[PDB]
């Protein structure tokens, strides 16, 4: 059974990493990762068990909890260990393979990848985070930077990504449109189903999603006096005033763009869109949307700000 006591652990350290720089899972913004060296004693045999621990304010995907965890593998890419997760302990059990039986000596290493849990860190602070290996714990101390908006002029909006259901093949992204509370005239709000730059220039062949008639847009309202997340992730919807209906003759569709049309506002405002993607021909997600607000300056000129969010996986 648990064979934590005949692992030692060489190495093992955290860091906060950038989610482009995870190749299995790419994508924008930061993530956790956690590096760990260990050697096997020979006495280890097929069936017996490790454990890993996560921290408990990370979360091995906040997209998804339906992903296994990574295999342990050698160089080769022979599998050491397989793992099941579970949640309730934020604990990997990896059962060792006949692996352990054909080779000596050996060692291994591991990298998993998780993402600070939003929901307990809503906004910019410095915490410890202490994960384990064999139960043999390392603790580093991390500053959790969350994205600033784009602003130009006016215009000032900022997303992500929030929530992937594989099995009906939709991505959530919660959108904070003038999250600085600015006065915005004219304000219109596209979203795009693929990669948009700083200046809400759409950019084909980064990526896509399904925009149109069927995508879920609900839009809510934000008081002045209501400060959102810095975490950019709403998990309680409740506390702000729904207005989605307000937008039933205020929005229009052309060429994978939703258009909304916010008109004069002095008010933040959060989208939660639902949209359909489409993995690629060989079972991997190219997933990629974007977002802009325009607004009029005094002069009638057009400022826009754009965002854009991106998941790609190997």
């Amino acid at each position: 059974n648990n064979v934590n006591d005949l692992i030692k652990v060489t190495k093992q350290t955290i860091k906060v990493g950038d989610g482009k720089d995870n190749v299995a899972a790419a994508h924008d913004g930061k993530d956790i990762e956690y590096d760990t060296e260990f050697t096997i004693d020979n006495k280890v045999k097929k069936g017996d068990t490790m454990t890993i621990n996560y921290d408990k304010n990370v979360i091995p995907s906040d997209l998804t909890d339906k992903n296994d965890p990574i295999d342990i593998t050698d160089p080769s890419g022979e599998v050491i260990a397989k793992g099941t997760f579970d949640k309730a302990t934020k604990q990997i059990t990896y059962t060792f393979t006949d692996y352990v039986d054909k080779y000596e000596d050996i060692k291994s290493r591991l990298t998993l990848y998780s993402y600070i849990d939003k929901k307990t860190v809503p906004n910019e602070t410095s915490l410890n985070l202490t994960f384990a290996t064999a139960g043999k714990e390392t603790s580093q101390n991390v500053t959790v930077d969350y994205q600033d908006p784009m602003v130009h002029g006016d215009s000032n909006i900022q997303s992500i990504f929030t929530k992937l259901d594989e099995d009906k093949q939709t991505i959530e992204q919660q959108i904070y449109v003038n999250p600085l509370k600015k006065s915005a005239t004219n304000t219109k709000v596209d979203i795009a189903g693929s990669q948009v730059d700083d200046y809400g220039n759409i950019k084909l062949g980064n990526g896509s999603t399904i925009i149109d008639q069927n995508t879920e847009i609900k839009v809510y309202k934000v008081n002045s006096d209501q400060q959102l997340p810095q975490s950019n992730r709403i998990y309680d919807f409740s506390q702000y005033e729904d207005v989605t209906s307000q937008f039933d003759n205020k929005k229009s569709f052309s060429n994978n763009v939703a258009t909304l049309d916010f008109g004069d506002i002095n008010s933040a405002y959060i989208i939660k869109v639902v949209s359909k993607y489409t993995p690629t021909s060989d079972g991997e997600l190219d997933i990629a949307q974007g977002t802009s607000m325009r607004t009029t300056d005094k002069y009638g000129y057009y400022n826009y700000a754009g965002y854009s969010n991106f998941i790609v996986t190997s």
